[PDB]
């Protein structure tokens, strides 16, 4: 038998997790003995709707997390074929969206820089095999327990061509823009620079606890005047022009924040990178 | 009597004409002897926004030109604004009608009188910032007017430009791109608006060959939330719509002046003027 193999007859269906880009994300157990005791796993799927390639993609996904192996990337376990599904390990926790709210007492400045350093380490190691994330937010960072954080949603991730330094995307519908690089709103060009900038947001998230009140959409709303969502991102582009970012978050010691602000540089190319921002933080946490 | 104050009771309703920023236009006709002998008027009220209309209504009573729809009056109790009735409708309508009677002599001397419309506003120190076929009406064969002023603002005397930016429902693909890009409206940016419409009547506005089809077209149709950044980036790039089917080349030229980068590089409505009676003569 192929322990990646799931047979869908054994795949009991119990919750949704997430929604998103034409697709779902639930908790299922895999019971081949039929009495309850099989193991708990988060299954990713298109609706049966699909169309402009979304099965070409998801197949690329499948085989873009099959290949990952690090302790801060979630655990791929196999696929269900059919419609095909992608099996992963289930993270009772959640999202530091769903952890952080609920765990203030527990998490502290420290533990916040650990979890940092975790993510950057995911993210170089994502780096380092020639992908750009494009969808790095507290929502995709899973909590495997209180010391250890995983990079859990690969969906718009993709492969920078050898030598050339971006991906230009043209699949735009659903876009994080309040995450997005002024390159990526501007362009469509995704570097890992952009991945870095997204970067410094998810930190952002992270140091306010992911407080909904202070989300990065609704202090980027704040901040941008009367608009449309037409309009939302030209004034996002022109305010990020401006050299307006993020405020400090309450707390959050000036030093840590400069780190942060060397995530949020115009230019890509004057931006920090994470072995730079792992170096900083084990340097806090000395 | 007041013969621009229209009585609630004698103003019966007959049908729509458009919908548009929260209200509408509807024909009426003013009956007060009712007997339907009474004027066909154009009346523009809200649904139960007041404030702009009431701009709107005191920019409109004191412009006077033969190529802007005249102002007739209002009904108070609430206010309408009541305007001259032109039966033949917009250019979107009316070009697609009468293909046979309208040639390209008869184009120009519509982009003529639509640019001197623009410019009597532009010195009264206003800018239209809506200025699109489906707001130029038709007097007659022989004559246009600009027929709505909802979107129109002051300029203050010594600024250049009016930030808006009350922004949701922008006609995005008839703007600017500082208009696009920081909600900047010049005298310049109703210049470029009126290339854009300039364009939609040398197509007799052919739905299939509209701005926004063609530069959807050349953008793809993408988000709408992105639409706007890949349209002000293809800009950027130097595109522009193409050369209409029939237009000749001297008359895309000055369509082209319209539409460069740089306010300050564009051209103006005079020279528009100027441009169009030497192709004329
Ligand atoms: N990372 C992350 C967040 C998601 N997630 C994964 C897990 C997990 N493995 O335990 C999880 N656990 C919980 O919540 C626990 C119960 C509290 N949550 C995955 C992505 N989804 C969004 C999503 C959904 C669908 C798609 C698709 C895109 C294209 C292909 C088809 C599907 C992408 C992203 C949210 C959480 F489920
Ligand atoms: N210009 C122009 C186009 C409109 N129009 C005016 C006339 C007219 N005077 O004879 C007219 N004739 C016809 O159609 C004939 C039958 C073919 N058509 C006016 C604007 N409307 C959109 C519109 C509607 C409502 C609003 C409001 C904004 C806020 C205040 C309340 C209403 C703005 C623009 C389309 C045609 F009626």
């Amino acid at each position: 038998v192929d322990p990646t193999h799931f047979e869908k007859r054994f795949l009991k269906r119990i919750r949704d997790l997430g929604e998103g880009h034409f697709g779902k994300v639930e908790l299922c157990r895999y019971d081949p003995e039929g009495d309850n005791t099989g193991e708990q796993v988060a299954v990713k799927s298109l609706k049966p709707e699909s169309g402009g390639n979304h099965i070409a993609d998801l197949k690329k996904e499948i085989e873009i997390l099959r290949n990952l192996y690090h302790e801060n990337i979630v655990k791929y376990k196999g696929i269900c074929t059919e419609g095909i599904k992608l099996i992963m390990e289930f993270l009772p926790s959640g999202s530091l969206k769903e952890y952080l709210p609920k765990n203030k007492n527990k998490i502290n400045l420290k533990q916040q820089l650990k979890y940092a350093v975790q993510i950057c380490k995911g993210m170089d190691y994502l780096g380092s095999r020639q992908y750009v994330h494009r969808d790095l937010a507290a929502r995709n960072v899973l909590v495997e327990s209180e010391h250890q954080v995983k990079i859990g949603d690969f969906g718009l991730t993709k492969a920078i061509e050898t030598d050339k330094e971006y991906y230009t995307v043209k699949d735009d519908r659903d876009s994080p823009v309040f995450w997005y690089a002024p390159e990526c709103l501007m362009q469509s060009k995704f570097y890992i620079a952009s991945d870095v900038w997204s970067f410094g947001v998810t930190l952002h998230e992270l140091l306010t606890y992911c407080d909904s009140d202070s989300s990065p959409m609704a202090l980027f709303l704040k901040m941008i005047g009367p608009t449309h969502g037409q309009m939302t991102v030209t004034r996002l582009v022109n305010t990020l022009k401006e050299g307006k970012r993020l405020p400090c978050p309450p707390n959050c010691p000036d030093e840590v924040y400069q780190l942060m602000r060397k995530c949020w540089e115009f230019q890509p190319s004057n931006r920090t990178s994470f072995q730079n921002l792992i170096e900083g933080f084990e340097a806090l946490l000395k």
